[PDB]
Formats: structure tokens, sequence, C-alpha cells
């Protein structure tokens, strides 16, 4: 499975069948459709006491990890019952800035879209979290060109290091603060997690607000590589999932 021609997302359905199920992600969001819920809580993003661990390029992106083996990170309140830990997190990004985001807002792409991870403390391990309808909630943020975010220089930087697939590299004392809008407005509705296995176990935050980025710190991103080392070069640009069919679900907003 990959984002190219023969093994790209109109494929993954053929040795993954749940890409034509019930809540597939990402979608777009018709903002106009959006049912504003006031029984839908604040955001509680509670990242002070998080460890990042390292940032390694798996072959389609590249994961910051993180130290989930105590509640240090954690997002609960809004559409959440419990508490979800902070396990790693990643971005989806286009070879242009016109394309990137794997959820669209009115039919809009932005440029990239960073999805923080979270698995329900209830089941013990992301193993057993997707095993459940309510294992996972994934915020997402919206990445748009513009001024560049200081807190996303040590990302970039350090992507020279993990050029290729299966290098990793340490990455300690990242805070992932740095990253974050700053308004807590979201929209929310049930999902599934956008790469195979595309299990539908997620609840998605999408936050309104994007945040910006420079056109050098996006450019970054683009340099890294699918391949492997010593392997014909194919550069990781545009690993996003098409927009799925909303099926029923209907989006709630918090405003
Ligand atoms: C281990 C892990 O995190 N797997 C994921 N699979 N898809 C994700 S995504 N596309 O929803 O943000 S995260
Ligand atoms: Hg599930
Ligand atoms: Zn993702």
């Amino acid at each position: 499975w990959g984002y190219g021609k023969h093994n790209g997302p109109e494929h993954w359905h053929k040795d993954f069948p749940i890409a034509k199920g019930e809540r597939q992600s990402p979608v777009d969001i018709d903002t106009h459709t959006a049912k504003y819920d006031p029984s839908l809580k604040p955001l509680s993003v509670s990242y002070d006491q998080a460890t990042s661990l390292r940032i390694l390029n798996n072959g389609h992106a590249f994961n910051v990890e993180f130290d989930d083996s105590q509640d240090k990170a954690v997002l609960k309140g809004g559409p959440l019952d419990g508490t979800y830990r902070l396990i790693q997190f990643h971005f989806h990004w286009g070879s242009l800035d016109g394309q990137g985001s794997e959820h669209t807002v009115d039919k809009k792409k932005y440029a990239a879209e960073l999805h923080l991870v979270h698995w329900n403390t209830k089941y013990g391990d992301f193993g057993k979290a997707v095993q459940q309808p309510d294992g996972l909630a994934v915020l997402g943020i919206f990445l748009k060109v513009g001024s560049a975010k200081p807190g996303l220089q040590k990302v970039v930087d350090v992507l020279d290091s993990i050029k290729t697939k299966g290098k990793s590299a340490d990455f300690t004392n990242f805070d992932p603060r740095g990253l974050l809008p700053e308004s807590l407005d979201y929209w929310t509705y049930p999902g599934s997690e956008t790469t195979p296995p595309l299990l539908e176990c997620v609840t998605w935050i999408v936050l309104k607000e994007p945040i910006s980025v420079s056109s050098e710190q996006v450019l970054k991103f683009r340099k890294l590589n699918f391949n492997g080392e010593g392997e014909p070069e194919e550069l990781m640009v545009d690993n996003w999932r098409p927009a799925q069919p909303l099926k029923n679900r209907q989006i709630k907003a918090s405003f």
C-alpha cells in the first residue's frame, strides 16, 4: 500500500476491505451542515509532562514517538469519556501548498495536517485499544503556509538524520505544545485511522484554527523519501488519503 498509482488509496480495499466501510476517515467538513452541539465540553490538553523519545521515518511519514507508559501527555474533555494517552504525532503533506490535508473544510485543502494520536487508557495498551469503537482519539491540526512556526523548527532540522525508510534519531525534550493553535475550537465525528489497517476506532477532533508554518519549513518535509537507503529515490510527498463518504454521520461543532 502506498500513495502511488499502483499501490495508492484507490487500491487499499483489496487487502483492507474496511476501506469502504461504514465510518472511514478523512471526510469533508461542511461547515453549514455541522451540528453545533452546546453539550460538548472544552478540550483538556495536558501536555506539560510529555517525554518525547525519538523520530523515525517509517516509509510513509515520520513519527515523533512518546513515552506512553504513564499519563504524562493526555487528552480528555470534549467528546471523550475518559483519558486518552499521547503515543506519537505525524503529518501528511502535499507536493505543492494547495494539497496536503486529509480532512478538508468546505472542500478546501490546506498544505498539510498534524495528527496527535492518543489511545484510551481504559484499554491497557494501544494494541487492545484498536479492538474498540472508542479506542483512539486523534487531534487534527491544519497547517497553512505563512509565517514560520518557531516550535516546528527542531523537527524540521532533524529530518536530514532520517531521510530514508527505517532510519531513526533520538529526539527527547520536544514539547508538543509548541504546535497547538491559539483556539481549541473543534469539530468531532466517529471515523477511522486513515492509513491501513484503516481501523474504525477513532473519535476525530479537528481544530478549526490552522497553524501557519513557512514555505521553507514545509519544503524540508518534501525532501524525505519513501524509499529505503540504497534504493531509487521516491520523494515522500502527497502522503494523504482522499476524503471519504460521510455515510449517516453528522459532524458536531463545539462552536
Ligand atoms: C500506530 C498508529 O498511530 N496508527 C495510526 N494509523 N493511522 C493513524 S492516522 N492516519 O489516523 O492519524 S495513527
Ligand atoms: Hg475498533
Ligand atoms: Zn495521520
